[PDB]
């Protein structure tokens, strides 16, 4: 009898997915780490050489965290002393190694505690941020030029984001943007002066006698937000003037009338930059297109080139307005926007014409634009077989929009229904990454003829291992509610028998634009629960979920904690109707937004669920950050949406928790969903006399991702679920 | 079949002990609140009158928290807007009502947020502290004289104690001492300038968007301590035109050489005050006896009148050096100190002679001196029947120390073995309070022939109620370890059958000078566990426990987390070999110091205990406060006791928790044992991969005493214990 996929298997990573992470350094070469060596590969022929021997930095005296080659291949940036901050941010030390001299650079070093560093896109200029100010080095061994003098910890951020811009706007710590040939450096400056601080204890190693109070500028919903300014400096003038001027580009009047955000920066050409601004009420966005004026040294944004993007039904964009993709001459661009039917499709704009032309259409959505050449645009969509949870690469002929080729659909249709892609520098080659429903498959292709060049990684090692294991299966299907298809997936135990009644765990996220029903192959906690414990683990994408049009996505507009919650309950009722579910053993669990929905469901009084687990839940929308929360909820004021803010809290349902077994879990150093959120849940449950289970994770953040804590939480949750399901 | 004593009975206070809380106002009369009416009783005959009608303040407008009648009976101080701070501190608003003209004083009122208020001991002067400064009112309707001007929140404390002096030294927020007739007001001033602050989150009501950070000056072991100065002011020579002059009494040179504490203030006469000072290394203390010099207006403390009290085996005093009890002329005094055999007995000192004479002796201890006349000294001791956990009132003839009379021993030997006493102003009468082993019994007596005048409260109502409940019994007995008797108690189930095996829960405190085995009647959680769940609840007093001499008490000097933990394991080992104990079902629990011991026991690898619960435990002595910790541990420096601080932590034992079930509980607003301590425990268990149960209590402190949290914790603990013992 074949073994099952056990909890220890999951927690110890005994069955490991192989990846193929390459880095394009040109239009036909990529770097690949093999056996701690860095190899350089020729894409056309697949032959390789050693770029950097594994033993090069033995006597470096530090463990190197990451590396970065300069665009001209002359230098490598060595990252060490990595100290993580938030989701994207971190600090590090940096050395520069001269590749042609085979020497480490010892003068005018990038300082310790550097917050961000980036090569120019061409050559080997560097911009870095240190103590919240910007510096540029023209040559790796020469002195830096200071660009800003206003940087102030927790107060003024030049070239880096504050907490909320990092998490909610840019998904990056960096807030600087080199022009395409590196002449100009554009950057944002954030002012957090009147932004309130979240404060929480950090206990650290047991040697620390007094706990530290961590203090982070964090605007909760309705609070004072950071303000923002945008500047461009000419780095080519740095060696010529004592103090090069940062030229400000001001937001349009339609933004300046109130609170607003900078939400996108995209260079079009050497002397043309595009900026998108978003009103604090996030249903109105404005793109400015600004040109360098050689005679005045200023940047001017013609109103004839200004583009409005607004929504009557919800917010703008999936999580933010989409990025433009400019044609080489910078006189036109492509952009994913919601069409008249509410489906996100590629629109083609002339920079000085307000009406765009949709180049794709249908009842499915474009996920992203991946590459653009003079002849073709390449994009990912979920068109294939009308499956919103699939992803495929398509190529559209720019001179004839009726010519649309699916590049990935039919490569291995049984094994591969979810693709991402990685193009070489000028799109001469592409790497396809299939992530399911079979084992991930990595392949290389040439764009000139769309022929497969070779398989890079096929996970045959893992396939061989998994043959000796009773693996679960995955069903992806839909149910029809109110004449609309809503998709679900089930992780089903090995030897699934429809004539039996299985315990069911509903795995929930259900945030706006979420998707939990897809074609991705995963080895996770659900795999163990199905394989070893014979539990069906289900997920459902109801109202508010993404990639299916605005009618579904915007259904929860101004109303979080309503339809997305109800639809999870309804999903569980539908799963019972299917006849293989033990109605006495239905559980629910989720993390983050999923913890909020789980808690809302458990407090609904539905009677459907025996037990559930919320990890790091939101409990009350006024506790969560402004940019995310207000996008869906508006402002917590009597004149806007306070009534629904107050009506959608977990705490107001405390009394209904008498009907369920609840486990509440939160990391004490969660900078994102503050421990406060679960602290208020537990207190409301104490106050009505509801018994529940609890677990805090000392110094863990929103990820609860340290090796020991990750193993501890999943072990704790497994005992809880098994107890609930009367499993030995 | 009758009911058992249930968890709800405990939680809802179904069976209430009656009290008789009286306030002596003279040598012949006391006050007693009955049906909200304050009555005055004649002690000799037991007749009464209404002193103040409950209706007097019908339209007062505020709920009155407490009252305080001026010593002369002319005024009543009304306390309201009570807001708790630490164990003893709070602020309140006050009004003064004139009892003769039957009116509230509206002129020159005591301010809101007053920190401490006290009548002079004679007449009706007031001293109060507001905004950390001292004020005096000679008459309730007259303007206050500001005594001090240096008061500053969290920094300078005049006439009130800081966190550590409140908790550890004075067991009070007051640091004011009126002279016997109210002429002088002595006070301490605390300076916390360089004392570090503990910081922790307070979440408050759900409406609070951002948590508050509470910051309290709190010296952890080895940290910078508050400094102290001492002053006396003449309240008879106060002026409206000139600021008051306070005369400083400086500490002896033997104290000034380093860190030290003021640990006792006791007036001897109208013009003689005594002060005891304690070195930071708390095995050396000095009493100064200081006299007012009428010609110089200074206070002089003759070196011939200094009394040194030191210890070679431990620290000085039980928790601090004892209070002296001065004779009428203040030329001599009586003081409990450890004798040459290490038993605490009453010594008689002349103010200017070095040697004292012990007036009591034997292998038992005096608990306290209660009253002193020219003929007799009245004290409580555990002499009777050699039972360390019993308490009786004795008097000793001062002219013939061989003449000692027990005044309570034989009153009711079966019902009453544990007494406290309240004497009238000149010891003409006394109230005895019997608190076990039977129901509390309150009686009044006259000193001249020790007549038992009357029964004040016999709890006969409770007796009648309890007749219809299956109540547990208590066994008090001893075991012998290494030729020494150590006492234990067992709360035994109703209808105890020594031929049956019962599960056993070891209820532990075990701190230095603790006593958990005694003759006190209690209705608590253990009552429910025994009566309803048929669990034996045992407690044991091993090495480090009090009231049995220093050989036992000082056994843990410089070595907390050693013998007191070992001895709990040994007691349980012995209990487990008794015929009526199920050795497969032995548990342990404790709170505070008992939580630390429970955790050390469970991490010991003993194999004796199946499960345990630690509530608000100490985990590492470096995290607890200097005054308590260093008393037992010295300083955490390589030169002193750092090695033992480092190997007496709970965290180092994490691995040993693998074979036990552990429940760890802590309030997040614990100002005393910081949440930190449990946060470090949970992190250590996570780090070695040990599963355990947890519960935090949002905004609860060391008491976890709010009505809802109190019910919640005992509910949660009861499920845990029952689960552990396989109890339905
Ligand atoms: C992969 O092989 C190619 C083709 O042999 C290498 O390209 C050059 O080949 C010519 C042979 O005519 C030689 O002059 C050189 O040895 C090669 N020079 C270059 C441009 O590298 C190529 O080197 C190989 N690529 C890698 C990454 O190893
Ligand atoms: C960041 O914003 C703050 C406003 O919150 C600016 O601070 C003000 O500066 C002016 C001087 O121009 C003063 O008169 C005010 O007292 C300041 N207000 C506050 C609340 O401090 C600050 O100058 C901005 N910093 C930058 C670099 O833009
Ligand atoms: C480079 O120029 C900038 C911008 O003019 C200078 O920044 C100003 O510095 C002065 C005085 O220190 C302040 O009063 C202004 O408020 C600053 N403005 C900004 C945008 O920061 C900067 O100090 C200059 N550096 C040098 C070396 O001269
Ligand atoms: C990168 O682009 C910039 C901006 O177009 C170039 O700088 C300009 O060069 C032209 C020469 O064709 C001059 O007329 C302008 O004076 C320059 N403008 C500025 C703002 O510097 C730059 O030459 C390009 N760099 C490279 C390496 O080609
Ligand atoms: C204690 O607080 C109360 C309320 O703040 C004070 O009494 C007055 O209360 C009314 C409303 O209750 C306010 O209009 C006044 O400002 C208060 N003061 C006056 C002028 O009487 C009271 O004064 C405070 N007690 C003291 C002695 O300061
Ligand atoms: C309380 O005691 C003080 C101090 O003994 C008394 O004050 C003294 O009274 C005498 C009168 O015989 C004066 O000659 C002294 O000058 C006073 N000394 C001081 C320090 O003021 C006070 O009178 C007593 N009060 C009561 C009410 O008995
Ligand atoms: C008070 O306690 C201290 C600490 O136990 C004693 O001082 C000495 O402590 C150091 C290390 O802390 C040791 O080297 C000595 O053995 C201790 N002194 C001796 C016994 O010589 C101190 O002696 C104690 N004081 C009293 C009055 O006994
Ligand atoms: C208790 O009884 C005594 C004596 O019977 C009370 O009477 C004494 O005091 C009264 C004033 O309080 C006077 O009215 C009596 O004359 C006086 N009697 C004597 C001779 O002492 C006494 O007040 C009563 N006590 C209380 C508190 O009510
Ligand atoms: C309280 O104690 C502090 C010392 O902890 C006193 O301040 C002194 O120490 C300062 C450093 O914190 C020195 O810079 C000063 O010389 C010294 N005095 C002054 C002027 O502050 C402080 O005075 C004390 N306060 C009181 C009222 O006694
Ligand atoms: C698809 S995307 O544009 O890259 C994007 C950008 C930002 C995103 C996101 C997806 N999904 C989330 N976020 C940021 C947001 N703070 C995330 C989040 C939401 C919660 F409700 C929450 F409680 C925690 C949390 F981390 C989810
Ligand atoms: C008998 S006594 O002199 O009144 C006295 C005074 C102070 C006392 C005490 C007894 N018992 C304790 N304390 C203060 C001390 N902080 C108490 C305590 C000890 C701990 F180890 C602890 F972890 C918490 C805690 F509150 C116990
Ligand atoms: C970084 O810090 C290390 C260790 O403190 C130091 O030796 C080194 O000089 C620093 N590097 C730079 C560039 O300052
Ligand atoms: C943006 O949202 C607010 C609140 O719903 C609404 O009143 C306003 O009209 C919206 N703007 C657009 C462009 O629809
Ligand atoms: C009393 O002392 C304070 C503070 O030192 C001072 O400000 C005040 O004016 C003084 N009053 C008199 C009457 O001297
Ligand atoms: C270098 O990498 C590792 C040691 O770090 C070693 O296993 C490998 O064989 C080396 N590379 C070569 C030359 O194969
Ligand atoms: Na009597």
């Amino acid at each position: 009898t074949r073994k099952t996929y056990t909890l220890t298997d999951y927690l110890k990573n005994t069955y490991r997915l192989k990846l193929y992470s390459l880095r394009w350094i040109s239009d036909h070469e990529y770097l690949y780490k093999q056996e701690n060596n860095i190899l350089v590969f020729n894409a056309e022929y697949g032959n390789s050489s050693v770029f950097l021997e594994n033993s090069t930095f033995d006597e470096f005296g530090h463990s190197i965290n990451d590396y970065s080659i300069s665009p001209d291949g002359q230098f490598i940036l060595l990252e060490y002393n990595y100290v993580k901050q938030w989701r994207h941010s971190y600090t590090a030390s940096y050395d520069i190694y001269d590749l042609n001299k085979r020497q480490l650079i010892t003068e005018e070093r990038i300082p310790n505690n550097t917050q961000w560093v980036t090569w120019s896109p061409v050559g080997h200029k560097l911009a870095y941020v240190w103590n919240n100010d910007i510096y540029v080095k023209i040559e790796p061994n020469l002195p830096s030029y200071r660009i800003t003098w206003t940087g102030k910890e927790d107060i003024i951020y030049n070239g880096i984001t504050d907490w909320v811009y990092e998490e909610e706007v840019f998904s990056a710590y960096s807030a600087l943007w080199w022009s395409p040939n590196g002449t100009f450096l554009a950057y944002a400056q954030f002012n957090d002066t009147e932004v309130p601080l979240i404060e929480y204890s950090f206990y650290s190693d047991e040697s620390l006698q007094y706990p530290k109070t961590v203090r982070v500028p964090y605007p909760k919903a309705g609070a004072v937000n950071p303000t923002v300014k945008f500047f461009v400096v000419n780095t080519d003038s740095l060696s010529s003037v004592t103090n090069a001027t940062s030229i400000q580009i001001t937001a349009p009047a339609s933004m300046l009338i109130g609170d607003h955000y900078l939400c996108d920066v995209t260079w079009a050409t050497q002397e043309r930059i595009s900026l998108q601004w978003l009103r604090r009420i996030q249903n109105y966005s404005v793109m400015d297109i600004c040109d360098y004026d050689e005679s005045s040294g200023r940047w001017n944004c013609l109103v004839a080139r200004q583009h409005i993007e607004m929504s009557t039904t919800g917010w703008v964009g999936r999580f933010r307005p989409s990025e433009p993709h400019f044609t080489l001459d910078g006189n036109s661009f492509y952009k994913i926007i919601s069409n008249e039917e509410g489906y996100r499709h590629i629109c083609y704009f002339q920079i000085d014409k307000k009406d765009c032309t949709f180049i794709t259409k249908g009842t499915w959505e474009v996920i992203g634009i991946e590459a653009l050449t003079s002849d073709y645009l390449y994009y990912i969509s979920n068109e294939y077989k009308g499956m919103p949870g699939g992803r495929n690469l398509y190529k559209i002929q720019l001179s004839d929009y009726t010519k649309v080729t699916c590049l990935s659909c039919e490569l291995n249709p049984e094994r591969c229904q979810y693709y991402s892609v990685s193009f070489s520098k000028e799109a001469k080659y592409y790497q396809l990454r299939c992530s399911g429903p079979g084992l991930p498959l990595y392949t290389l292709h040439s764009s000139v003829n769309d022929k497969g060049l070779r398989v890079l990684e096929d996970n045959s090692a893992l396939d061989k291992m998994l043959q000796n294991v009773q693996m679960p299966s995955k069903k992806l299907d839909f149910i029809i509610l109110n004449e609309t298809k809503f998709w679900y997936q089930m992780i089903l135990p090995p030897h699934f028998d429809k004539s039996k009644k299985y315990p069911l765990l509903l795995d929930v996220y259900a945030g706006p634009c979420s998707q939990k029903a897809d074609t991705v192959f995963r080895l996770n906690w659900a795999t163990y629960l199905a394989s070893t414990e014979n539990i069906i683990v289900a997920s459902f994408d109801g109202r508010g979920s993404g990639y299916q049009g605005d009618k579904i996505m915007h259904a929860i507009n101004r109303r979080l904690g309503t339809f997305e919650v109800e639809d999870q309950i309804e999903a569980a009722r539908q799963f019972s109707k299917m006849g293989f579910v033990d109605n006495k053993r239905i559980a629910i669990w989720g993390w983050s937004y999923g913890g909020y929905v789980t808690s809302m469901v458990l407090g609904s009084g539905s009677g459907v669920f025996k037990c559930g687990i919320a990890v790091a839940p939101v409990s009350r929308w006024e506790y969560y950050d402004s940019v995310y929360t207000e996008r869906y909820m508006g402002l917590p004021t009597p004149e806007d949406n306070l009534d629904h803010y107050r009506n959608s809290t977990v705490m107001s349902r405390a009394e209904n928790f008498k009907q369920v077994e609840y486990l509440l879990i939160h990391g004490t150093a969660d900078d994102n969903v503050h421990f406060q959120q679960s602290a208020q849940i537990s207190k409301a449950l104490v106050d009505v006399g509801v018994d529940f289970q609890a677990m805090w994770y000392t110094d863990e953040d929103h990820g609860i991702a340290s090796s020991t804590a990750h193993q501890h939480i999943y072990t704790h949750m497994s005992h809880f679920i098994k107890q609930c399901f009367s499993l030995p």
